[PDB]
């Protein structure tokens, strides 16, 4: 067990604004909440198309890199009786129309009980959010036999230095849990930063930058 | 012929913020320039995709209404010799910087000139920049054999109203001409008003309203 | 359109301060008393009407079987009602007689039966001026397409908060923009612009229409 | 195993509580009034609400060992290096039978004369960081306990109470718990529960 | 985090100073001794300064199965990380207790030079007492590291951020830093790493105390 963690933080602001200006359209439209989840696990597909190695594992018993190319995001919605981990595939076709459909479903077969067993497995990331009850930043275990997991923590508003002047703004600390056998702190300090760009500022992800 | 022409007018601030902030990243990751053009043709191609009518023509022949899966926008671009209306095809699996990339290779091939046919049929939508010379608004030409075309014009700072207030804001006409026989008054206004929505802030069309 | 007929279509800008107050200030007393609505489409009518009556040449249509003007003199608005199934352009009979309330009650009247699907072929044809709307989709404005073999249309549109200049001072004030639709086979550019201008005054205040300007 | 989660708390509460009866301690228990009786009382009643960090796993038999007393091992620093000494039984001692407690363990430890029935038996450890001036980071757990609740140093720090930017004392608090025992979700409230009782000591008494 | 007694604690560091100093001294440097001034000339010494006081940290578990007994070093030599594309490795100053801050960026810099032309020899990398992880890269919050073996401790670079500070109970933005130290509990003491962590936080905020 090796699991090396970097933190950060990423300003919420944005995105609030934007589920506020459109969370009455959304609704009447899909019929579902418009969340801070689906931006993110967005973001995280987009900062794994970018940086193909946070996506790669490493075999033990032949000690080889094994590359995988498609993107699959274990979201946690874990049940008060325990850690459940149901699987997104293919994230990287995915609006945030999408996404949110999934884990919505994903969430009803957990509360209900239709989470099978090939649905936790398989994944090639995992979100896990602890910030449903509120933590301010703390270290998630890394997911085997996954080589990342970025946790997501409870949004509070805090001053922030914008432009020398003392702004208050709701800011997320998000966590990332990697082993250095596989990626090198460049590499996972990179992959949470272009992950901050993308959630900071949703406009990117059409970009591409 | 049997055109008749709608305007609505859009508030490009969020697209002048977006080119504001990322264009040092686009040019250092792509080699390439941001544009306005790229926001309207991808906003057109999200209208017709979630409208198929206005992508769809009655051919003359027959007299059918011929619906298309694909979508291919003709985008003219500015040459010395004389105005000219290439094609630019699935624009539904592309983002700003895919549009970006063809535009320019399509303007580098028309500046030398070996543009085949190939390139230049096969035409669902028509949009013509009109804003490289200064156009307040009217009523643009269709390039059949297509139904609809959408002419944009100048952006000129003008004072609107937000929330009772009187600021400047760079705002420009837009113009959707659509024949008529096909395309009645709910839909040619609401296919503009969409577009307009998608240009204010692409955001609309990553969560996909 | 455009090169099929002569289009020709005229704009003007009808600021909407005096009738949206009025319903701010009004509606309650008119659910009250007659209990359907009160809106600005029957103040729209009957200031197309008062303008038909002041220029009678608008109201002729042409006959292009024998090229002659046809002096129709009973006013027919005829509206248009944006159904689920496309849209649906029913008709009102001698609009000079009702003034804001008995054509409340045809609109109100005909909405219901085109949703119901029970408008018969009988009020359905037959006028003297078509309404338009692309307000309920906010359109800034465009150009309407004229229905036959009436001779012109009104296409009013959306409503918006605009900066206007009053007095030299900036001030929003809810503009919206009309449109006209004209025959310029019959109809000079004088005779439309009047048109639309005193359309234009019986809107902007209507008490022009107990005045008779 | 060992996992750990931050937060921070507005210790304001109890500087203003030292600060209106450090003289009414000093002239009725004889003993000094701190900060250590807040968090070791917010620490029981976390544990009292929530068994399941108060409980231990068996490398011997492998079994789920529940205990029904709270003992919080306290951390003293001593110059021949760090003693820790448990005190017993928490729940029937308010912050003044905390604080003699402390001074006790603290007087027989500076004379080398604490024995081995006072180190043993410990259900929850608290390490006192602060004093040496940290601002946060990862404690140990001692064997065979399951948490450990680690304080850092007492930082005027600029928050955002009611939408507006003012100097408060904060500390950030952390705790390091297995995983084989106590889920994730188990920890954040735990904290949380102790951040509330040392923020406001009348949760104590309201029982909530 | 489990390896071998890998603990970590945080702390923050002032460089209003620093970059106070480098704004006025950059063009003396340039002139005189034709090198720029960087930050971990800073932070290697305020480590070196540390470790002059309380050299547990130079100490080392070796010795037959580990360990036996404490192995002091009287020699400050610290492993400063460098980026390459090719993996990064770890250089290291030698006999750098007696030596200044520019001896420290001449030092540095040309031993740079020295491994982007891959002109490496493996005998200048032995075996030393401590690493300072040079991670003044990538703009980030902070990291865990993992003590380059066999080397005791651990440091950290973490970047300057503007962020709302109450200096003398009033709001004052500075752009600061965070910092932490990942110590080997065995025969490593919890207590006198904060010791070392605000001293190597302090002698950098006030570079004066490197004279006293």
């Amino acid at each position: 067990c090796a699991m090396l963690t970097t933190f950060n933080e990423v300003d919420m602001s944005n995105i609030q604004e934007m589920r506020a200006r459109h969370k009455d359209a959304f609704l009447k439209k899909h019929n579902l909440k418009l969340g801070f989840m689906s931006a993110f696990v967005k973001a995280s597909a987009f900062a794994l198309q970018e940086q193909p190695v946070v996506n790669a594992v490493i075999d033990d018993a032949t000690k080889e890199v094994v590359y995988r190319d498609y993107i699959d995001i274990s979201v946690a919605v874990a049940t008060p009786r325990g850690l459940v981990v149901p699987v997104i595939r293919n994230v990287e076709t995915m609006n945030y129309a999408d996404i949110e459909r999934t884990i919505n479903e994903l969430g009803e077969k957990a509360r209900k009980n239709e989470l099978a067993i090939e649905d936790m497995d398989g994944g090639t990331f995992t979100i896990s959010n602890g910030g449903v009850f509120g933590s301010l930043f703390g270290t998630p275990i890394i997911n085997p036999p996954q080589s990342a997991i970025l946790g997501m923590h409870g949004i509070f508003d805090r001053p922030v230095a914008v432009g020398g002047k003392v702004e208050v703004r709701p800011m997320m600390y998000v966590a990332l849990t990697y082993d250095h056998r596989l990626i090198d702190g460049r590499e996972a300090v990179t992959f949470l930063r272009k992950i901050k760009a993308a959630v900071e500022d949703p406009r990117v992800l059409l970009l591409d930058l």
